[PDB]
């Protein structure tokens, strides 16, 4: 009966999506799939990044406009995130329509209410190119050591950090001048004034513990107003009666997250929903999925601007942490640093989501993709425990009972310790304890194997006037198959359509509770193969 605003952190446009980005938008599908089964209204809204200074560039650099650029990678994005099943209900752009007007509707509010300050600045301009240089356009020599064409606020020789005012005999990045120091007004947001608003927030018990523990340190430091303004030239949305200045991205990025339903809404004819879960009086639900890095923004920078601007806030952010492979960051030089459109090229899309869902949970921990173990945990678990289920078992059905399962359960009693699961499962996927719910799964999926071992169908399928013991065995197992693939189904949509398509029948949550009795099913070729570390091999040798 919910109504859920779901979203994941956009991906920034001038990048590939890699296996980090897999992370969180797999977690959120999981989450969103499993609440779509239960009956809620879920809108599931993500975007494209798309604005700032290093998009202007590059697409000068590769001579089409920042337009043309960001959409060709819109598209690639959307390419690969469909490829692993992400079911978005709208992906859009922080560049839109729907985001310039709501960017400047939340601006005009902010400065009408006090919360926007003008203060004057001192940074490193250009002045051949005619800009401002962002810290990691600038290169020079390290004041400490003495090294060359070092880059931004710090050397990779000796590990000194400074002012990029610091570095001796610099030069732009962009055109090779000397930059030098120029003035300029700045617009800042006043974050420092809903600092008791966001301590109550921290203090409430909704946010991940760890998570309010940094809130805390932040606290301690000292909430600082924020610059949310830019000097032409710039890619992004222009600043209302403020000529030649634009608003930086981390103002107009968040507030894409309204734009994009606003876009939703329009496009559907939808001229209510919008305010119903944006107005302070809402009672939809609003969660975003981050990582790490985007803590302090969505914490409190974002909630700071909704509250002045007369909008609700988040209900809950649900944090990750970060990609490992093998133990470590992704290296290029290893060939572990794997975008998601090579990963396709060698496995598909469900290997992956399973495996990560094994090793989620509610916390903020590292998330380690070891590929040996992706092999033997894939092999072990899907291939061997669940689809085996229904492998070992359809082809008697369909060979000596015209497709036909039993008109009664064998065991009564295990079918209902199957179903009885479905309260905690639910609750670990509801909770993000997605390697809870697995774990039991799995152990289900064990149980449901050693009762097919005990009833010994290869036995009984060579043993005179055995047929109906036969039937009995195996759409027992075949039962066992369908409650355990409703309960996966959030996780492996792919593999979830090939076993309705076997079963003759959409899987349902509540449906479990009604056994499939004189039900013919149908013949199907492997559900689901091996796979093999001479494939690990070539992914990684594909990625270097
Ligand atoms: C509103 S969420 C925005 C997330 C950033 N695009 C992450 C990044 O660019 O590093
Ligand atoms: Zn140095």
């Amino acid at each position: 009966a919910k109504k859920i605003l779901v979203t994941c952190a956009m991906p920034y446009a001038n990048g590939s999506i890699h296996l980090g980005h897999m992370l969180e938008h797999i977690q959120a599908d999981v989450w969103v799939r499993y609440q779509r089964m239960r009956g809620h209204e879920v809108n599931f809204i993500c975007a494209d990044d798309a604005h700032g200074t290093p998009i202007m560039l590059k697409a000068q650099q590769l001579g089409i406009t920042p337009e043309q650029m960001i959409g060709e990678m819109s598209q690639e994005h959307q390419t690969d995130f469909a490829g692993f099943n992400i079911s978005y209900d709208n992906y859009h752009s922080t560049h839109s329509e729907e985001n310039r007007q709501l960017s400047e509707l939340i601006y005009s509010r902010l400065k009408e209410n006090g919360f926007i300050k003008n203060r004057t600045i001192s940074q490193l301009y250009d002045p051949e190119k005619g800009m401002f240089l962002p810290d990691r356009f600038v290169k020079g020599t390290c004041p400490k050591c003495k090294s060359p064409d070092q880059y931004g606020d710090n050397c990779e020789v000796c590990g000194a950090t400074y002012s990029p005012t610091e570095l001796i005999e610099p030069k732009s990045v962009v055109s090779g001048a000397t930059p030098v120091m120029r003035d300029s007004e700045h617009f800042f947001f006043d974050l420092p004034s809903f600092s008791e608003m966001l301590q109550a927030w921290t203090r409430s018990g909704a946010l991940q513990e760890q998570v309010a523990n940094k809130m805390q340190e932040w606290f301690e430091s000292g909430l600082q107003q924020w610059d949310i303004s830019r000097d032409a030239p710039y890619f992004g949305f222009e600043i209302p009666n403020a000529p030649g200045k634009y608003f930086y991205v981390w103002l107009d990025a968040p507030i894409g997250y309204m734009g994009s339903f606003k876009n939703l809404c329009d496009k559907r004819g939808d001229s209510v929903s919008f305010d119903e879960y944006w107005k302070k009086d809402s009672t939809a639900e609003l969660y975003h999925f981050i990582g790490k890095d985007c803590v302090y923004f969505h914490s409190l920078f974002w909630p700071a601007m909704l509250e002045g601007s007369n909008f609700r806030k988040p209900s809950n952010l649900f944090v990750h942490g970060y990609v490992t492979v093998n133990g470590a960051k992704m290296s290029k030089s290893r060939g572990t640093f794997i975008k998601a459109s090579t990963w396709l090229n060698h496995f598909d899309a469900d290997s992956l989501r399973y495996y990560y869902t094994a090793k989620l949970s509610s916390r903020i921990d590292d998330i380690d993709l070891n590929l040996e173990d992706f092999v033997q945990r894939v092999n072990a678990d899907i291939v061997n425990k669940v689809v085996n289920l229904a492998s070992r078992n359809a082809g008697f059905i369909n060979k000596r009972f015209d497709g036909v399962l039993a008109s009664e359960l064998a065991d009564p009693q295990l079918y209902k310790t199957f179903t009885d699961a479905a309260e905690v499962i639910g609750e670990a996927w509801e909770s993000r304890e997605f390697g809870k719910a697995v774990r039991e799964i799995m152990a289900l999926a064990d149980l449901a194997n050693r009762y097919v071992d005990e009833q010994a169908p290869w036995v009984v399928a060579k043993q005179e006037g055995r047929d109906a013991d036969l039937q009995a065995i195996c759409s027992m197992g075949i039962n066992l198959f369908r409650v355990l693939m409703t309960y996966l189904k959030p996780v492996l949509p792919k593999l979830t359509e090939r076993a309705e398509a076997f079963l003759n029948t959409e899987l349902t949550w509540d449906g479990i509770q009604q056994p499939l009795l004189g039900h013919k099913v149908n013949p199907f070729k492997a559900l689901y193969n091996r796979i093999d570390m001479r494939q690990v091999e070539a992914l990684v040798e594909a990625s270097k």
